[PDB]
């Protein structure tokens, strides 16, 4: 499947579907060990993915443009989705969320 | 109208400045969508070769780096990413035509 199409599981996991996570750009920075290896079979898989945008909302949210460079040309991709403040899980959501977030910084 | 912004769905019925708001130059808008794209959301005759590079859930936070922001306003989860067209796909130069006609197309509306 083309990269974006792609669902990582434990058969197929995060690091063999997108990579290793690292701080460039570009390049994606979310997920533990557990998560990495994983993917949508990690048992809290549908509380990460309530973040998720629809294919609609992806392009109705996000500042989208096209490059073209010497490795292609590519569709970039900026937005931010916000947390409900209100939803009793909101500090749940955040504790989960960060957990991931530059999780790889504490292991090789 | 009642789901999370990020879970809604643009249609012919629900459009997507209803959904998202009106496209515009700010970073917190959108910049996509002509007026056909924009009145149709789903419905658009061509949404299936648009939607080919939206990424999967799985994809979205493999792909992308993920922040997390505490402003005024809220607790918001960034993201940031590039997808590459395939240039061996034979629908590519279709495919540059397409995103060229909805990138920014809100510029030139009336």
């Amino acid at each position: 499947k083309p990269r974006q199409k792609r669902t990582a599981t434990k058969a197929y996991n995060v690091t063999q579907a997108f990579g290793r996570r690292g701080p460039e750009q570009t390049q994606g920075n979310f997920g533990d060990q557990e998560l990495i290896r994983q993917g949508t079979d990690y048992k809290h898989w549908p509380q990460i993915a309530q973040f998720a945008p629809s294919a609609s909302a992806f392009f109705g949210m996000s500042r989208i443009g096209m490059e073209v460079t010497p490795s292609g040309t590519w569709l970039t991709y900026t937005g931010a989705i916000k947390l409900d403040d209100k939803d009793p899980n909101f500090k749940d959501q955040v504790i989960l969320l960060n957990k991931h977030i530059d999780a790889y910084k504490t292991f090789p």
